[PDB]
């Protein structure tokens, strides 16, 4: 059971460079317009704290260099949607896919296309934490590297990243510009909340070990929402609400155990520890995959 | 974070290549379909099939080669080791600049897990010292390749053909020939007792050092000898001068010899990690390399 990430060739084909006077980073390139982060228009000396409708005003097309690949492309205008800047360009990109922007939810995952200088340089599955960073893996230049998912060659852009934390984690936004998360685009003392772990992740994983040999932390018992909820609050463990019941029940129906019977298991797991037994290989209790994905890879 | 290659300039060449009631993955690459050669079989071969009697009574239009709507014409076909080389009317005009490389375990590589000849998934591999791979392929996922990309060129290095019964993965290289010591036969065969990729763990402790960790260094050195007598308590592979060598830049660029690393590799497989992680994990990761690292 791998962590596997979507293939990335209908995202590859927007990344392109945009390039800010000092100012280089990577947008998306979708039909006739150029989405990227707008601290694009910043300059170094003003990361402190700046102010994005001045500086805007101020900048004209020709601010813009825009690269796709070997050509340049023409910005024949531009503006701001929240924290995005969007560059209206010369030419429609004729490699758009059939897409759509959307916004998602903690605890949810996708595959982001890690870009430099315009360029993809690699792909990798992430889930949003619910202190609503990402724990990815960006270098400087990689900002506007965007995250998505696939359904039916539709492409469901999600996140486009803007920043990296203290603890190494990274921060971004929606393609609308709506950041996830207490973050501001600009080099401020700011720092991601205690994290916690996705329960119904780690649940669906447990149905995915099942589904697959493991079986030995199957047990004769059965927890409460509230008592299980008690258990997970001391172990820092984001609350298993009805809703997730719900989603879990095509593995609850196709695996025999149910959610609640799980939760026993999930409860003594996280008492007892493994006692030395592993599960799918891991010896720590894995909760970046969604109950879709198990569904989906299985 | 493990990484993937970007995986468009692959997903542009595979096809279905269907035989009969067998359908899998192909790999079109200019004017030339490669596939598994067990696309050939029926039930009844899988125990023991006799490859050269198969082929000999297929002709070109028994092939039916699918890319996306379009259907390919098979115009010839020949067998090279456990591969079908079919020979197509159209050149894929998406073929990238490519070539083939045969690795050595440990070595690192990309899948695209493709069913029915469309892509899947990706995900970040390597070549286990027993010669399996710890992949993640279903029933149509044959055909599957695995692949780097240096510089715009894709290098295939995989192509998958079986699960063994530990649920790993064993194939080909792109002239059809196994890693390891398996066949494309259904029988009794297992993949030999695995071990950790020790170049690879202490490349991955280069790179923390490099990330600014450093909890996990001590003051001891060690014989290379005694690194491998207690190492291999651990199932940890012997570590060669050639290993060595190849460490030798990341101990320049860290001022860490590298038997000083082994020292602190010994002393991490003593003590584990007492709740602390180390890049991202709380295992020791063999599955970065040398070169992974300085890129
Ligand atoms: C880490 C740094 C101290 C530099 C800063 N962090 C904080 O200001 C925070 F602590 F508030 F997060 C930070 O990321 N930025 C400062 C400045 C932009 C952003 C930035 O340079 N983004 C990079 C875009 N290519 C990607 C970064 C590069 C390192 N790894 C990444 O992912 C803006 C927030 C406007
Ligand atoms: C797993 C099974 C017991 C069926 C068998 N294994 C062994 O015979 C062994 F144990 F000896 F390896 C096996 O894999 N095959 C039997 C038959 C082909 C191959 C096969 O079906 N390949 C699939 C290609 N689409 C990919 C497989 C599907 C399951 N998961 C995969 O990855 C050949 C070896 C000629």
């Amino acid at each position: 059971f791998r962590k596997m990430a979507f293939p990335s060739g209908k995202v590859e084909g927007c990344m392109v460079q945009v390039t800010c006077g000092t100012t280089t980073l990577n947008g998306l390139w979708l039909d006739d317009v150029v989405y990227c982060p707008r601290h694009v228009i910043c300059t170094s000396e003003n990361m402190l704290n700046p102010n994005y409708e001045d500086l805007l005003i101020r900048k004209s097309n020709h601010n813009f260099l825009v690269q796709a690949g070997n050509v340049q492309l023409r910005v024949i205008g531009h503006s701001m949607q929240n924290c995005v800047l969007k560059l209206k360009v010369d030419t429609a990109n004729p490699k758009t896919p059939k897409y759509k922007f959307v916004r998602i939810q903690p605890g949810q995952t996708f595959s982001v296309l890690a870009c430099y200088n315009g360029s993809p340089s690699g792909v990798y599955q992430c889930a949003m934490r619910p202190n609503f960073t990402i724990k990815g893996s960006f270098l400087n230049g990689s900002c506007g590297s965007v995250g998505f998912n696939i359904d039916y060659d539709c492409v469901s852009f999600c996140y486009m990243h803007h920043m990296e934390l203290p603890t190494g984690v990274h921060a971004g936004t929606d393609l609308e510009g709506n950041f996830y998360g207490p973050f501001v685009d600009r080099q401020t003392a700011q720092a991601a909340g205690t994290d916690t772990t996705i329960t119904v992740n780690v649940l669906a994983w447990l149905y995915a070990a099942v589904i697959n040999g493991d079986r030995w932390f199957l047990n004769r018992f059965t927890t409460t929402l509230n008592d299980f909820n008690l258990v997970a609050m001391k172990y820092n463990y984001e609350p298993l609400t009805q809703d997730h019941v719900d989603i879990l029940g095509p593995l609850s129906a196709q695996t025999g155990i149910a959610v609640l019977d799980m939760c026993a298991s999930l409860k003594e797991l996280l008492q007892n520890g493994m006692n030395g037994r592993t599960i799918l290989g891991s010896a720590l209790l894995e909760d970046e995959f969604t109950p879709f994905d198990v569904v989906r890879q299985c």
